[PDB]
């Protein structure tokens, strides 16, 4: 059947890493800015750690274990991978840092400065990502712009694999009807977050209640052709959110696709303005050292 999972799963002692700031509280919990300090190397590592907001239920140490084990259980460099862990009472999950935070953030936030060549590489390396996962046999079940973080502009890494093995708007038609879930079903999200791109951020289906969208779906709706996109771009996003799931692209033929356009970017899409566009410290993708 299935190959064994020889994943290491490092622990960290609190004292090996230390907070600094607080990126973000919700639903989620809290997200930290921190250092790691592995013990007896001459290296910080940047780091985020996230700790469960208020609470120490049995059920909520259960998720985070969950979480916890698939992250551990990935090395792809557009995907994020865990540290470690750190058994605290609260217990908490340490990764790397993504200093500029998530991609829908950043789009939305640095607009007036993207240019076609920087969303057509976002859209590379979430395919790149994404397909990763399928060669692993991992269905993501969340993907969205939200999910992605972002290392550097020039580099971003899918994301949050709670769900991965309730967000109505990104999901296949397939999975609101039926709760079933496949890569293909991940391609349709894909095209849902490859518009969030286009579109820097906007909401799809903005102020549309959630019970109506299976609806508009059936009948043969879908998110408009965004501004900036030429005909080549948009009907990559129709094909990724066509009704028969085979019909949709695999993720290795997105790869492809939005990789030919990055090699001339202003012929897919048409941005106005686009051509106007610690001595130890160590980033984790660099620090391979065990135990
Ligand atoms: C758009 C997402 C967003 O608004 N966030 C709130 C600000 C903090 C953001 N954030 N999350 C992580 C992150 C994600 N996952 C799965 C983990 C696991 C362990 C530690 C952190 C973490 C962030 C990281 N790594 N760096 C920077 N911001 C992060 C999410």
């Amino acid at each position: 059947g299935e190959a064994p999972n020889q994943a290491l799963l490092r622990i960290l002692k609190e004292t090996e890493f230390k907070k600094i700031k607080v990126l973000g509280s919700g639903a989620f919990g809290t997200v930290y800015k921190g250092l790691w300090i592995p013990e007896g190397e001459k290296v910080k590592i940047p780091v985020a750690i996230k700790e469960l907001r208020e609470a120490t239920s049995p059920k909520a140490n259960k998720e985070i274990l969950d979480e916890a084990y698939v992250m551990a259980s990935v090395d792809n460099p557009h995907v994020c991978r865990l540290l470690g862990i750190c058994l605290t009472s609260t217990v908490q999950l340490i990764m790397q840092l993504m200093p500029f935070g998530c991609l829908l953030d950043y789009v939305r936030e640095h607009k007036d400065n993207i240019g076609s060549q920087y969303l057509l590489n976002w859209c590379v390396q979430i395919a790149k990502g994404m397909n990763y996962l399928e060669d692993r046999r991992l269905v993501h079940r969340d993907l969205a712009a939200r999910n992605v973080l972002v290392k550097t502009p020039q580099h971003v890494k899918i994301t949050d694999f709670g769900l991965a093995k309730v967000p109505i708007k990104w999901m296949a038609l397939e999975s609101i009807l039926h709760r079933i879930y496949t890569h293909q079903s991940d391609v349709w999200s894909y095209g849902v977050t490859v518009w969030e791109l286009m579109t820097f951020g906007s909401k799809p289906y903005d102020g549309i209640p959630a019970s109506e969208i299976s609806s508009i779906l059936e009948k043969g709706e879908r998110l408009p052709q965004p501004p900036i996109c030429t005909i080549d771009v948009y009907m990559i996003m129709v094909k990724c959110w066509m009704i028969d799931a085979d019909s949709r692209p695999k993720f290795r033929e997105l790869i492809i696709e939005f990789s030919k356009m990055a090699r001339d970017p202003q012929r897919y899409l048409v941005i106005q303005g686009d051509e106007r566009m610690m001595d130890d410290v160590v980033d984790a993708d660099e620090y391979l050292i065990p135990q």
